[PDB]
């Protein structure tokens, strides 16, 4: 599954 962290972004799900 997703769960960005980095890049002044993040996202998960």
């Amino acid at each position: 599954c997703i769960y960005y962290k980095d890049g002044e972004a993040l996202k998960y799900x």
